[PDB]
């Protein structure tokens, strides 16, 4: 399943907000928990100015981060054109940060006038 993260998406005064929650079921390839962090991007991305993340959570399979990632200065037509590329990598100090698993979300799918919050389940 890669895991499942909760999240909290919503707009108001012009600014996205995307409350990353709690991760669930993450897994590794070799049975040690991971130092999980959240990174999004929104994509396309033309000044290469959208990339944001979490802190890092320590030795966890089942990370809970009530962090809020900001995106500022987007018109709600805009965003309609945008995807939330979320990515849940292993923070590493010995070896290359990996990829523990993510998920596209079209920004056109989320009715912006409300708060939505709910459970998205992974991939690899």
């Amino acid at each position: 399943g890669s895991g499942a993260v909760k999240l909290s998406v919503s707009y108001r005064n012009g600014t996205l907000f995307i409350m990353v929650m709690h991760i669930k079921d993450l897994v590794t390839e070799d049975g040690a928990d991971p130092n999980p962090y959240v990174k999004t991007y929104l994509l396309p991305d033309t000044h290469k100015t959208s990339k944001r993340k979490t802190k890092i959570s320590r030795k966890t399979r089942n990370p809970t981060f009530n962090e809020m990632l900001v995106y500022s200065g987007y018109s709600k037509e805009t965003l309609r054109q945008r995807e939330l590329q979320l990515s849940v990598l292993s923070a590493e100090s010995l070896r290359e940060n990996f990829f523990l698993g993510g998920i596209t979300l079209p920004l056109k799918d989320f009715n912006l006038s409300k708060e939505t919050v709910k459970w998205y389940q992974l991939t690899a």
